């Protein structure tokens, strides 16, 4: 019943009054939250000892995410009734020579690239600094939002199209020991650690600044919109693979199971595997 | 109503043993390391940032943050044993005695005794000891067992006394502004213990020492929630004394800390747990 559009067939008051919404949870302190809510499943490992943690490098990566977004959502909501998270489809700015031209990257959205001349802090759109606080790790002020596309030599282009559709013809949803070694993985293909970085994990490197790291990467606004593209991705997986369902159902660390609460949440994987169950569908579905 | 949370010495030798198993239980499901997170998750969500006030201390809500935390610890206590329930840690009457360290708190069939000063103050003995009970750090990583200190610091060798909870009941204010660390007449801030800290709380985190002398690692211990359920009690019965003094601020205040305002890292808010017969649960004291 709430449709999840794509950002380039956003309408001007569209952009405008999801622009002005997030600006509004953050002045409320809603926004860090969320920033903070992320961090923390960062440090929280499944179990201790691993590398997995419960929102990354795991099978509830996913999952995760999706619960994330919906009640992020659900905030935006509650401010607006007609506001929807939209996504970002970056497989598609890669066609472009330079995908920093793109019109997410407009001024009266995102706002635009860092500035060279000022240690790439973002001085373009609503989201620059003086019109935008961030936080650091420990949750201290940091001194405003940093963007860098595409200064990385593990990741100087956006992943192409053809990574995508070449993820979603894996047929297992995760594999043993559902961590960033696992093979023949749609979760980890889609996280990008095959042959890494790729796909979700290649656009946070691309992007730098605050995306560039896991415990700041929701200071930048971009990081719903690029997730929203995650969960389309996954969404899009179980409509083509719709006797494939989540792995591990059991006996896999506490907190990556299809039963098991993820951290901070009691909320299960069961609990959003439908996004269709979660009250909302994307655009491409229509 | 319906709940009893007694005290320690108030135990029976089955009700402490299946108090600790339970805990144990919920130690190898994973439950337990949630709370531990949840807890430094907290004190990390400043209110606002660049601020000393936290989600879980040093500000009013201190004390319904731990209400619902140790109310939600009590109900996953009840999903292993319905019959279990959260006792609470009377510090002020072991401080009576001539040496606290000796309290039937900490014999081996409950908390275990003291710290180690050969294996740099590890817990050698109770339930809870190195190789029966694993720990993490800030970073959430193992720390390689409990340690505990009694009475090692010189601003806290001794537990708070009766004279200092009584003191902290004759308060009529909540709390009062800037609702912090410097709060002034304040319950809250008296109870907390920065009113020339540490004092009652605080004292008894110092004085414990080890993991429960520092903020992130000090659900490491479980004396922490018996600890913190005698904090709720005298919360408890101070909200009995002064029945239309209520939670401050109602507004006005950093966010997360108002009446009607979520507690990170939940939806919970003080308003909430402000009656804590409402929650489901009472202290033996009251009946
Ligand atoms: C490939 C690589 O080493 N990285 C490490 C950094 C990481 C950044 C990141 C940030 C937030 C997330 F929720 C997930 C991942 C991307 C993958
Ligand atoms: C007085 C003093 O400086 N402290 C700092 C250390 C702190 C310990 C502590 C640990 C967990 C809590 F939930 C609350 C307090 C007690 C107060
Ligand atoms: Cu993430
Ligand atoms: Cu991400
Ligand atoms: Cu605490
Ligand atoms: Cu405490």
């Amino acid at each position: 019943y709430r449709v999840r559009k794509n950002v380039l067939h956003l309408t001007d008051t569209e952009k405008r009054d999801f622009v002005r919404t997030v600006l509004i949870l953050k002045e409320k302190g809603i926004y860090d939250r969320y920033i903070a809510w992320h961090g923390a499943a960062g440090k929280f490992h499944t179990p201790p000892g691993s590398d997995r943690n419960a929102a990354h490098m795991s099978s509830a990566f996913l999952p995760w995410h999706r619960e994330y977004l919906l009640r992020f959502e659900r905030d935006l909501q509650s401010i607006n009734p007609e506001v929807t998270l939209p996504y970002w489809e970056w497989e598609t700015d890669a066609q472009m020579q330079d995908p920093s031209q793109s019109q997410i990257w407009s001024a009266d959205f995102m706002g635009g690239n860092g500035n060279p001349i000022k240690d790439f802090i973002v001085d373009t759109g609503p989201f620059a600094a003086g019109r935008w606080t961030t936080i650091d790790e420990q949750g201290n002020p940091s001194g405003g939002l940093k963007r860098n596309f595409g200064a990385t030599k593990e990741a100087p282009t956006l992943p192409t199209r053809d990574d995508v559709l070449n993820a979603l013809k894996i047929t297992q949803y995760d594999t043993p020991p559902w961590d960033m070694t696992s093979q023949n993985s749609f979760r980890n293909q889609l996280e990008g650690f095959i042959n890494g970085p790729q796909l979700h994990n290649r656009v946070h490197r691309w992007v730098g600044g605050q995306m560039g790291v896991v415990p700041t990467a929701p200071n930048d606004p971009v990081f719903f919109l690029h997730h929203a593209n995650v969960d389309r991705i996954w969404a899009v997986w179980q409509i083509i693979h719709r006797n494939q369902n989540y792995q591990p159902m059991k006996n896999g660390p506490f907190g990556q199971n299809f039963r098991d609460p993820m951290y901070p949440w009691n909320t299960t994987p069961e609990d959003v595997m439908n996004h269709r169950k979660l009250g909302y569908v994307y655009d491409i579905e229509l």
